[PDB]
């Protein structure tokens, strides 16, 4: 698929895709036309999602992923007597039609004795080229607000990973499975934001999209007390991994802290791989890393390899 990488998760899957039938040998094959250069996939990823968040919570125990179709769903959750960390996937909502809109994002939850906390990943960003992203992020935060979520313990963080909103349930469905990976990571930013406050934001909020409006505009345009930040300053670099951008993964490893350049891959490989050697290994054709392609075919393959073994 001009990237042997791709290729090779290309052909892991196909057999299986072989073997399948009905809607999730479609889904398949749609992934695989995509991975190797042949259609909405946000809707499409949407439809099979319960599939694949079935899997991942068997696969790693504790996972607790759950895809809700609305946040209204997520509040609801937080009314309920299940586990005390849990992680959503939903859409996002237009507030004038209650219409769900894809464009998904991942939420990390802490429940606490006896105000809960909140940490959403943005795969793409706050705002939008439209402004549409930012009204639909304050419509959760007005739900939650209103209730009873005080928004001094919600965090929005800002990844610019996703170069679309096309692959958002992919990166959503990816960064779950980081969180909990690095659930160590979240629990310390869970503990900081039962005292309302968010580390590196007095300097990493104005890099991001919400950050920007709000230095332009001198406006709060963002619902007062919520948290924002840019994804490199408090995530680990695991949530970069499928990153489309090749001079983003440059510029992410010239940060002075280091975090962004060290190894991505897991040691049992004999060559290690930091995030440009990973961003071009996946590099197709205008250039762009197909890495979150590749992850879909991982995701759809660990399904059918639960129906067809
Ligand atoms: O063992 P897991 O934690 O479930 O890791 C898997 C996978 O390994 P397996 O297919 O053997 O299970 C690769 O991880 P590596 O050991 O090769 O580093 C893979 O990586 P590639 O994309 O390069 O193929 C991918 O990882 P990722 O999303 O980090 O890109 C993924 O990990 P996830 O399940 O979290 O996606």
């Amino acid at each position: 698929t001009q990237s042997m990488r791709l290729q090779q998760k290309i052909n892991d899957l196909k057999p299986y895709v072989r073997h399948a039938r009905g809607p999730i040998k479609a889904y398949g094959q749609a992934a695989l036309d995509r991975a190797s250069g042949a259609v909405s996939f946000a809707e499409l990823d949407a439809t099979h999602l319960d599939a694949m968040v079935y899997i991942e919570n068997q696969r790693n125990p504790g996972l607790n992923l759950k895809h809700f179709r609305d946040h209204y769903y997520l509040i609801q959750a937080l009314q309920s007597d299940g586990p005390s960390a849990f992680r959503a996937i939903f859409p996002q909502t237009c507030p004038e039609t209650g219409q769900t809109l894809k464009h998904h994002v991942m939420a990390d939850v802490r429940l606490h004795q006896g105000a809960p906390t909140i940490i959403i990943t943005e795969p793409a960003v706050i705002v939008g080229a439209r402004y549409q992203q930012l009204q639909r992020h304050n419509l959760t935060l007005e739900d939650l607000s209103e209730s009873g979520v005080p928004l001094s313990q919600v965090a929005i963080i800002e990844t610019q990973a996703a170069a679309t909103s096309d692959d958002c349930v992919m990166y959503s469905l990816n960064y779950a499975i980081k969180a909990h990976k690095n659930a160590a990571q979240f629990d310390d930013i869970h503990h900081g934001l039962q005292h309302g406050t968010l580390s590196t934001e007095s300097e990493s909020r104005a890099r991001t999209t919400l950050g920007a409006l709000e230095a332009s505009s001198s406006y709060s345009v963002m619902h007062e007390g919520a948290h924002a930040a840019f994804g490199a300053d408090v995530l680990p670099v695991d949530f970069y991994k499928h990153g489309a951008s090749l001079t983003q993964a440059y510029y992410l490893m010239k940060r002075p802290d280091g975090r962004m350049a060290g190894r991505v891959n897991s040691e049992g490989h004999s060559e290690a791989e930091n995030l440009v050697q990973r961003n071009q290994a996946f590099r197709v054709k205008t250039q762009f890393s197909a890495s979150i392609d590749g992850f879909r075919l991982q995701e759809i393959k660990r399904v059918l390899a639960a129906a067809q073994r």
